[PDB]
């Protein structure tokens, strides 16, 4: 509980004015500070336990030391009246997915573009300090109204937490143990568990391209039997984009995670290796802004 | 656990097998006492899942908890002693291999204890024969010696796997999401056939090697056979055929195993009775 004060009463500070999301991973509220009116977000969690409060406060201790312009930015925590409050700074474009849904189309190339290559960047943040995200698409990726991303990770279960931090190594002993267990763990706590990220990078792009990710008519349990099966995904109309977007996805989405290259390998792509300017992205924020006020 | 009785009260230490031998000062009977030095009430936690698991596996095949203390900073998990050792002590001693019928003995009951344990979620994954103990009567007491703390965990229960199905790598799809499942529950009847093959030859399959280069063969070979295979029954052969089969989904599990002909009319434990008893007169000439 080193970052999470137990002696400040947050409705000293904070007011709760609504719901954001439709909180399907848990009530996450809009709140307004009392004297300067700045918005955050608080994750709210009754728990009543110190014991589950350790748990919880993982999700605090990711966040603290995730201090990169492209993850959500932690405000602070609080513990009181058997409450875990985080804050989090409130991100005034939205969800992707949100602004895909309001403006009813897909982003455009240079929109991907800045997505992507700051998308990278957080993820070779990240992935240097040995945080794994695994759960990587378009709600996940929040806006400012500079048209700059941050990175959340909204649906990830409690008990999952510590995993993003530290991977457990195999268990057995090597003469005795089986194929799939050599094959699925003894890699694990290395480098090769970053590599799942971007394969969901890759699909990421497609959904912001596409407004759906590929497979997306059959259901969740369906939908793993198809990704096994099939070939990588590819965009659906080549013509419309770049030889180097389809690139980016080729080399990205290659099944096997040995051959598939670090978020670092990525930057130097030129998909988004002269990508300096986040202004496609801030015109799109712009549009949904606007389409917004008048609501 | 037990917090407010000395341990020592209840049990002499008289030697050791940090796993001491212990007698009951009440009535003499033998245990293990595996003691364990936490350096704060948050470690008490982690160790007593093994005793969690203990607790819950009260079957015949499997090492019998006797009680557990805590007391001046020590963990105590008392185990009923199985005066037969392990199995892989009795190949050392008597310089050999087990004979089919001693092997068909192990394997049956390995079998019946597996599907006890898959059958409350719990997997072992350490299959070997080392942690296969004896009785005097004959029969097996499977232990998990070498399990860490932040494993103990893993072998109770697995996590739901992390992410949403249409973004997820295909290696991600692989190896996580049938976690949870009874999927988890097939490495265990891998490690078992490579036991049988340990049984049958004192040592498994890649011996010649070092452990970490072993794990390159298990990727790249084809799944091992017994190496004199005219000395072994074609029922043997085929139950491990079957057993050490590559892909977890098509491999069986211990309770379609039990119906193989390889130990479905195993009705006695004389064989592994008189091989104990042999091991034991062995050890007096040492
Ligand atoms: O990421 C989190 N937690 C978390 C918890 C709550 C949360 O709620 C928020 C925060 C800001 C928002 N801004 C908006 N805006 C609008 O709705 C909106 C509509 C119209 C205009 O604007 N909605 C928000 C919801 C956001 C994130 N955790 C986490 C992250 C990582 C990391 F680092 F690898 F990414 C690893 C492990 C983790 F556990
Ligand atoms: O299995 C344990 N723990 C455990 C801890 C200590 C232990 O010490 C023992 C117990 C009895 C002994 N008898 C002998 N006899 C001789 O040396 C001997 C020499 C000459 C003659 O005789 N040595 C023993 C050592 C045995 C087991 N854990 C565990 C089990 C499972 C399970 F269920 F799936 F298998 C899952 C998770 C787990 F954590």
């Amino acid at each position: 509980y080193e970052h999470v004060r137990r002696d400040l009463d947050p409705n000293e500070v904070w007011e709760i004015v609504g719901e954001l999301g439709d909180g399907a991973f848990g009530k996450v509220y809009k709140a307004k500070n009392k004297e300067t009116g700045a918005l955050a977000a608080a994750k709210v969690i009754e728990t009543k336990s110190e014991e589950e409060l350790e748990d919880y406060i993982v999700e605090i201790e990711i966040l603290a030391t995730c201090d990169h312009p492209y993850i959500v930015k932690l405000l602070g925590a609080y513990y009181h009246d058997g409450k875990l409050w985080i804050m989090i700074e409130f991100c005034p474009g939205g969800a992707v997915d949100a602004i895909m849904l309001e403006l009813d189309r897909g982003l455009t190339e240079p929109q991907i573009q800045v997505v992507c290559r700051q998308m990278l960047e957080a993820l070779n943040f990240l992935h240097s300090k040995r945080i794994i995200h695994r759960d990587l698409k378009a709600g996940n990726v929040l806006m400012t109204l500079e048209g700059d991303i941050r990175l959340a990770d909204f649906g990830v279960s409690a008990k999952n937490l510590k995993t993003l931090q530290k991977r457990d190594s195999f268990i057995g002993t090597p003469y005795w143990m089986a194929p799939e267990v050599v094959m699925c763990e003894t890699m694990k706590d290395t480098p090769y568990d970053y590599k799942a990220d971007i394969w969901s990078l890759g699909i990421t792009l497609i959904e912001m391209a596409q407004i759906e990710p590929p497979h997306h008519e059959l259901n969740p349990m369906r939908v793993l039997l198809a990704i096994a099966a099939s070939d990588p995904p590819t965009l659906l109309t080549p013509s419309k984009w770049s030889v180097e977007f389809r690139d980016f996805l080729a080399i990205a989405l290659d099944k096997n995670p040995e051959t598939r290259p670090s978020a670092a390998q990525l930057l130097e792509h030129p998909f988004v290796s002269s990508i300096t300017s986040n202004k496609a992205l801030r015109e799109l924020v712009a549009e949904a802004k606007a389409e917004v006020m008048e609501e």
